[PDB]
């Protein structure tokens, strides 16, 4: 049964498009639906991951429903999930799966064994001070390296640690008490709850401040430090490194990735004065809130109560199913989803969007040759890039062996960590081989897509390739506004602040002009500026540096897409559906992706740690850049979306 192109319910006619496209497009269906205690946010991308994972779910309940053979993927997953959903043996359980967890760390008797307990762990898949992974060298795109990261902070952005208002010390005073409260249900009397909630905040404190910024660690050349493991290790011995990875069974190793290097230049000092008791409990903590989601219902209300209420505003938790099917998926993502795509993805989709990329490719080279302020050079090698695109659609064609991952069913969070052991454990065995250039990074059922800078490719699962986004019932200028601009979005970040720094190969290897380079930053610049001033809640202005690639893409991503649509559309004779042009409903279908009610708390939320702009501004602020909208509503400059010209920035 055929779905409509637009859903005209939920626009609000009462509102001119040319004041506010945002509730033109989407108000009534904002009207009609309050969040419910358990959203944080609700609208039509929501939507549709609600509908797909519901698919998952039934999946799940499929595969569940047999007895199967240990060392299948289908007892794999069966067992993950009916451990997941025994609530009563894991109220039972109780904290008694985290006790030698946590005796292990309480041995831990001087700072060399510190050191090796952080290898242990980390051999483990764990994170004890610092992340490190195996992935493609950035200068040699070809082949895998060893990489180390900053300290992963349980608040993510580091500014929750310093921000000085009143808002931000509540954050931290409410969590703290979390961290009290999970010690005290993990067995801690009240004064040892007390000690490790305090020391945990002020070790992951002091951690924070060395670390760098959300947008310090986009900048691409700044984050990459490729050296010879001993060059820095002879000179930083504060952090013991060299026991270190020789428990890591690394002493093999030559060269590495440092990316934050003035992050592990600080850690030397601060890892070698710290006091061996602050640390320990700040080891502790993140271990009982490591295992929070897998074992009593008091350990799961704790964290909900801070995670969920105090930083998004929620009042409920959603069903149990949920988060049971989000874990399966995270785990064996690949095994689920050939089953989903052979239950739900249609061949002929898959036909149809390689027809609409190849078509938004092309739109992308008119539009980067026709512009006036590159030069030739640089052109021609954008052009090379933009041909050389690696194009991914619906699923692989080839799917993950997880034949190695042990699931045994002793209990949920012993199987947890087995899981975390073989992701951890599939990741090293990379090292020191050929880059799988082929390999996917989302699952078939993921409603996202996404752009790989170290091999160029753009890649579409089959779960994006639905309505509102691909509707095979609808007219062509709908699907350009929706799949179509979600195309060109993932195009342009080959083409942002950072992607612009990747050759055809995947390599960080420059290939534009001085002259060049300087314009693209000038006019970059300026649209971090024009978001940087919009207010997204009272006294809080969006943060324009940190979407900037977002920004960007989204902006490239709607210039592209109509000119592909303006491209399909020549030599034949408009028609108005709806009443409305062509021209106007790809702008309609583009802002009807974006429709959303947001709870305040998710609304600051988002705006410390999401690199996208919120849904009302990537309609209402985006298009303000766009003449081809001015032209489709003949906006003035006394209507309220109007932005003077000499203000617009257009950046490709
Ligand atoms: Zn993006």
């Amino acid at each position: 049964e055929p779905v409509p192109a637009i859903d005209l319910s939920a626009m609000d006619t009462s509102v001119r498009p040319q004041d506010d496209f945002y509730r033109y497009c989407n108000g009534n269906w904002m009207k009609n639906n309050p969040l419910k205690p358990a959203y944080s946010r609700y609208g039509s991308f929501d939507i549709l991951h609600d509908s797909t994972l519901e698919r998952v779910h039934l999946i799940v309940d499929n595969l569940a429903a047999g007895q199967h053979e240990v060392g299948t993927n289908e007892y794999r997953i069966a067992t993950l999930y009916r451990q997941a959903m025994d609530s009563i043996k894991r109220n039972k359980d109780g904290a008694a799966p985290l006790k030698e967890d946590l005796q292990k760390i309480e041995a831990i008797a001087d700072r060399a064994a510190m050191v090796k307990y952080a290898a242990a762990k980390d051999n483990m898949g764990g994170s004890t001070f610092f992340g490190s992974y195996v992935y493609a060298d950035a200068k040699n795109s070809e082949m895998n390296i060893f990489h180390i990261t900053q300290t992963g902070l349980a608040l993510d952005n580091r500014d929750y640690y310093l921000k000085q208002d009143a808002k931000s010390q509540q954050i931290r005073e409410a969590y703290v008490a979390y961290l009290n409260k999970i010690a005290k249900l993990a067995g801690y009397d009240d004064e040892a709850a007390t000690r490790i909630a305090k020391n945990a905040m002020k070790m992951e404190t002091e951690l924070a401040q060395i670390c760098y910024s959300k947008e310090e660690l986009r900048d691409t050349h700044r984050n990459y430090n490729k050296m010879a493991v001993k060059e820095f290790t002879n000179k930083y011995q504060g952090f013991d490194w060299t026991t270190y990875l020789a428990d890591r069974q690394l002493t093999t190793l030559e060269e590495w990735d440092v990316e934050q290097l003035d992050f592990f230049k600080k850690f030397d000092s601060w890892f070698a004065k710290a006091d061996l008791n602050e640390m320990r409990d700040y080891l502790l903590a993140g271990t009982i809130s490591g295992a929070a989601s897998y074992l009593s219902d008091d350990f799961e209300q704790a964290r909900f109560d801070f995670f969920g209420k105090t930083l998004s505003g929620t009042t409920e938790m959603h069903p149990r199913w949920k988060r049971s099917v989000g874990m399966v998926s995270s785990f064996l993502g690949e095994a689920l989803g050939e089953v989903y795509v052979k239950q739900y993805f249609p061949p002929e989709a898959k036909e149809r969007m390689l027809k609409l990329v190849k078509n938004l490719q092309t739109a992308l080279g008119e539009r980067i040759n026709m512009l006036t302020w590159m030069g030739d050079s640089t052109k021609m090698k954008a052009q090379e890039k933009l041909n050389s695109f690696i194009i991914k659609i619906g699923y692989p064609d080839k799917w993950k062996d997880y034949s190695k991952m042990e699931i045994k069913g002793d209990s949920y969070y012993a199987d947890i960590k087995r899981a975390s052991k073989w992701m951890h454990d599939d990741n090293m065995a990379d090292l020191g081989k050929t880059v799988d250039r082929e390999r996917w990074l989302m699952n078939p059922q993921d409603v996202n897509a996404y752009y790989n800078p170290t091999t160029n490719e753009i890649c579409f699962p089959a779960a994006i390739l639905q309505p509102p986004f691909f509707n095979m019932d609808a007219d062509d200028a709908v699907n350009y506004g929706g799949i179509g601009v979600v195309i060109g979005h993932e195009m342009t970040h080959g083409f942002d602040d950072q992607g612009r720094n990747f050759d055809k190969d995947g390599n960080m290897i420059n290939w534009w002009t001085a002259e060049d380079a300087q314009k693209f930053e000038t006019t970059a610049r300026k649209l971090a500026d024009q978001f940087s001033e919009i207010y997204v809640a009272d006294g809080v202005r969006a943060n324009g540096n940190m979407t900037l690639g977002e920004n960007i893409a989204d902006q490239g991503g709607l210039l592209i897409s109509y000119l592909a649509f303006r491209n399909a559309a020549k030599g034949e004779v408009m028609e108005e559906i709806d009443g409305f042009t062509p021209d106007q409903r790809f702008f309609i279908g583009y802002a009807r992706l974006w429709g959303q009610n947001i709870r305040p708390e998710e609304v600051l939320r988002l705006t410390q740690i999401d690199v996208h702009s919120l849904g009302e501004l990537r309609v209402n602020q985006a298009l303000r850049n766009i003449e081809a909208f001015y032209e489709a509503f003949n906006i003035q400059p006394t209507d309220k979306m109007y932005l003077e010209p000499e203000k617009r920035v257009v950046v490709w």
